[PDB]
């Protein structure tokens, strides 16, 4: 029998025949013994028992920058509302009884944590209806500006030795984007606004939450009402959109950073044989996870381990290191110039895809959600002052062709080297040259340095920063654009797209019980900062569909000349044509990660194979994993980009599909088939503009299928060179008028569509050809 939620709290269980039974609506809120602020999250079905997320939309969480507790939940008013992860099981009909009930407590902070959260600052959440102009942010200081000063042109070649950026040849490279303008960033106390710039390079007040609350929020307000009567020429007013993303109210303001960081942290579902865990969602950065013991005792409390000690493999060791050289600067000569590298931390959040579990192992993947150091000194004062510490750091195009050799180049590793670089009758924005190259010939090592000069190396105080997009760098230039779109490629013969190894860096990977085990102990390690180790994963280089953005056409070496040009070159000029539900075309998103056994017969005496299929911006990606060492898959050329991961373009079709509308993912174990559900219900009332929506009915269902030459098929396949794939197709469910309650998978060859077009429900029988639908009157 399957199960359908009815609604926030209600489940109802139909039979193998479309029909429901009788007294089967269950209130699993209630049952779950929790009052009505809370709503199922997330569920799942483990060891034939129903394991169910709750989360309270009444909670409250603060964040106390002095003593030792200093995450914890606002007990006073009514706040003191945990997550919460139950099991339940059928004791028969259906009637359902609670076995074990989880609560996910705050997490833990040390010392050194401590030092980087004080003076963290968070950028407002990625809206449906944030522009690439939002987005967008004033250009920092260039390489010169930092080290050297002003008038210091042509000066450089004589001066770069004593900096230590020997034989740099970029000067003009920027070192980042100012704070004092744009998308909002807040401390972890502080709240985030409703509204959000039209152009970030000139509206907005970046980190300055007094310049805000003081004199812009009032004009913000003026501009961008809420509901209109608005002229709405400088600000959005996105209360909705953010409502609808899991954004916390207390009535019109939101709740503090902390809060919001907590609500949806809590936001999905994997259970294992010895283990449940619970990571965030796709809207918002998570900055730690849970791992919940099934063992553990009745009122004990379940704490979760920070992502800044989840040490994962980036697929190489520079990979790694070029992720941590711009979390921060090191050295720290002045005091309280502490962030995420100085304190010897990791990555510190991610933007989860999703979770889910096959054969004991647990599968994750997302986006890495931007993070750099910044400049805090307050004033004679520092260069730097106000402004985020971030860099271009694609491989350049003298590189090596091969993916070992492309992402391990040493192009923008400590310090930046981009810009635009006139190529024969073309151009770059990548640094043409690496090592001892010159256009001459050979000239002594290029050297690169983080954008803090050695003269104000300790009047400086570089605090740590956390992006709501996959992009460490927004600074309004060309380079921001070609490593957001992809558009990077080398000249050789053999051509090659040069990856980026900050920006829009897609993670994946597969979790042992031993490594789930490591990752609880540094989540109850008190004292000392635990550091976890996570094998099986690796990184990406996934950009945004180029054709998403109007004014480019196809990727190559070889570019236009009105592709120079300030339209289609900057995050402000750059228009949008993307047809997925944002009004961006930059920052890329991923949803709905979700892991299956091939019914497909493998070779005797081999494992059964497994894999994952996760949405992106603009495709389906595959993750390929092998079953004989519960392993990411791999082979012996490092030529060849690892073969543990595929992506295949969508077309119109599944272009056209809302993915911030997401509701399920499904799978079919005998058809090898996953079903992904768009509910278009899930859409914000109001646009940016305040003008009520009127495409907010109806749904659609994409198919996703294994396509390749999959592994231990026979003598042959024992071992794979070419990633095995995946194909999303739009299914043939769809619907404008109908709401969707849910989705049975009758059969095979047969599903059922629950559904209301005036209250009254409506069972739709479709027939199904291999994941290609036609309805059955």
């Amino acid at each position: 029998t399957f199960l359908v939620k009815e609604d926030s709290k209600n489940v109802t269980a139909y039979t193998p025949f479309a029909t429901p039974i009788t007294d089967s609506k269950s209130d699993l809120v209630s049952l779950a013994q929790l009052d009505s602020s809370y709503q199922i999250a997330d569920q799942t079905i483990h060891n034939t028992n129903l394991f169910v997320l709750f989360k309270s939309r009444d909670v409250k969480v603060k964040y106390e920058s002095s003593g030792s507790n200093n995450i914890s939940f606002d007990s006073t008013s009514q706040g003191e509302k945990p997550s919460y992860v139950v099991e339940f099981t059928n004791s028969t009909g259906i009637k359902w009884t609670m076995v074990k009930k989880y609560q996910l407590d705050v997490p833990n902070v040390s010392s050194d944590m401590n030092q980087v959260l004080k003076n963290l600052i968070l950028e407002q959440p990625l809206t449906k209806y944030t522009l690439n102009s939002s987005l967008a942010k004033e250009k920092g200081k260039t390489q010169r500006e930092v080290h050297l000063g002003s008038g210091q042109a042509n000066q450089w070649t004589s001066q770069r030795n004593q900096h230590d950026l020997n034989n740099n040849p970029s000067p003009n490279a920027s070192t980042g984007f100012k704070l004092t303008t744009g998308n909002a960033y807040r401390k972890l106390s502080e709240s985030w606004p409703i509204y959000e710039p039209i152009d970030g390079t000139k509206q907005g007040k970046g980190k300055d939450s007094s310049g805000w609350s003081s004199t812009e929020e009032n004009e913000a307000k003026n501009d961008a009402p809420s509901v209109s009567s608005g002229t709405f020429n400088k600000y959005l007013n996105t209360k909705q959109a953010l409502e609808s993303i899991g954004i916390l109210f207390d009535d019109q303001t939101p709740r503090n950073v902390i809060t919001q960081l907590y609500y949806a942290s809590t936001s999905k579902l994997a259970v294992t044989n010895n283990h449940i865990v619970v990571m965030g969602n796709s809207f918002l950065p998570s900055m730690w996870y849970w791992v919940v013991e099934r063992s553990a005792q009745e009122n004990a409390s379940n704490k979760p381990t920070w992502f800044a000690n989840t040490n994962l493999d980036w697929g190489e060791d520079k990979q790694k290191q070029f992720v941590e050289n711009q979390l921060g600067y090191k050295e720290t000569t002045s005091t309280n110039s502490h962030n995420f590298h100085s304190k010897s931390f990791t990555q510190p959040a991610y933007l989860i895809s999703g979770i889910d579990s096959v054969n004991d192992q647990i599968i994750f993947s997302g986006f890495k959600a931007g993070s750099v150091g910044y400049d805090s000194s307050s004033s004679s004062s520092s260069s730097t002052k106000d402004q985020a510490l971030a860099w271009s750091t694609t491989t350049s195009l003298d590189s090596k062709t091969g993916y070992k050799d492309l992402v391990t180049n040493d192009t923008g590793l400590n310090g930046p080297i981009n810009g635009s670089f006139s190529i024969q009758d073309t151009f770059s924005f990548v640094v043409p040259y690496s090592g001892n190259h010159t256009n001459n010939g050979t000239t002594g090592p290029i050297k690169t340095a983080y954008p803090v000069k050695k003269d104000q190396k300790s009047t400086v105080k570089i605090n740590s920063l956390i992006n709501a997009t996959p992009l460490n760098s927004y600074g309004d230039e060309g380079i921001g654009v070609f490593d957001a779109l992809g558009l990077n490629y080398n000249f050789k013969s053999n051509q090659e797209r040069l990856p980026s190894r900050t920006d829009q860096i897609f993670v994946y990977g597969i979790v042992s019980p031993n490594e789930l085990r490591s990752a609880k102990s540094s989540a109850d390690s008190t004292g000392s900062d635990t550091k976890v180790n996570w094998s099986n994963t690796q990184s990406r280089y996934l950009p945004v569909p180029y054709n998403y953005s109007e004014g480019i056409i196809d990727a190559d070496g070889f570019k236009r000349p009105e592709n120079r040009g300030a339209s289609v070159t900057t995050f402000s000029g750059l228009k949008s044509i993307a047809p997925d539900g944002f009004a961006n075309s930059i920052a890329n998103f991923s949803v709905g990660l979700k892991a299956g056994i091939d019914p497909n017969p493998v070779m005797s005496g081999k494992k059964a194979n497994y894999g994952a299929v996760v949405l992106t911006r603009g495709g389906v990606v595959r993750l390929n994993f092998n079953p004989g060492n519960d392993s990411l898959l791999s082979t012996t050329d490092n030529n060849i980009a690892p073969i543990s991961f595929s992506f295949t373009p969508f077309t119109a079709a599944e272009s056209a599909v809302d993915l911030t509308t997401f509701k399920e993912v499904t799978y079919n174990q005998e058809s090898g088939l996953w079903s992904y559900i768009f509910d278009s219900s899930l859409k914000p009332s109001h646009d940016g503009k305040q003008t009520p929506v009127t495409d907010n009915m109806g749904f659609s269902v994409i198919t996703v299928s294994r396509t390749g030459i999959e592994l231990n098929q026979d003598q042959a396949t024992t071992t794979l060179d070419v990633a095995p794939s995946a194909l999303a197709v739009q299914s043939g469910i769809q619907s404008t008028t109908q709401t969707l309650t849910g989705v049975l998978p009758l059969s095979e060859e047969f599903s059922a569509v629950i559904a209301k077009d005036s209250d009254q429900n409506k069972i739709d029988i479709y027939k199904n050809n291999n994941g290609l639908f036609e309805i059955d009157t």
